[PDB]
């Protein structure tokens, strides 16, 4: 199961080798929430998105980057937000099969760094829930059996 602790996700507990997972939007866009605990410890992270951003290589929807920041720690970048706003049919910015393929980027490279995943509430905001969220966490991580610990407050 998802274990939920009440801190920080930029200072995960723990030992073992550890992944911070956050969404971001596909706009290009860095500076409120979560991206800004990053860049509170690590330039990295917001460095590595925004020149992912302008190459416009393989920066989409579902996409997901990986940033070394510290021994045994990253931070993955993932692309599960559309724009920042809500489309002309009242679609939330947020993209859940976008989420998921994200998440299911992410568990291969767990298992390959024998890692766990540390997260905020992500989606929520955006227009996510956590209702759908859980779920997804669920099929994608925990059913490969990997460690997930949710940071709130």
């Amino acid at each position: 199961e998802i274990l939920y602790i009440k801190g920080d996700a930029t200072a995960p507990i723990g030992s073992g080798v550890k992944v911070i997972t956050h969404i971001c939007n596909d706009i290009g866009g860095w500076g409120k929430g979560f991206v800004l605990a990053l860049s509170k410890k690590w330039k990295m992270p917001e460095e590595a998105y925004r020149q992912w951003y302008k190459s416009q290589e393989e920066f989409t929807l579902g996409a997901v980057q990986f940033v070394n920041v510290e021994n045994k720690l990253y931070v993955a970048n993932m692309i599960g937000q559309h724009g920042i706003y809500k489309d002309s049919k009242g679609l939330p910015p947020i993209r859940y099969d976008a989420v998921r393929q994200c998440l299911k980027e992410v568990a291969l490279f767990t298992i390959a760094h024998k890692a766990s995943v540390h997260m905020p509430r992500i989606g929520c905001g955006a227009g996510g829930k956590w209702e759908l969220m859980e779920q997804i966490i669920k099929e994608e991580l925990i059913t490969k059996e990997i460690a997930v610990t949710v940071y709130d407050l």
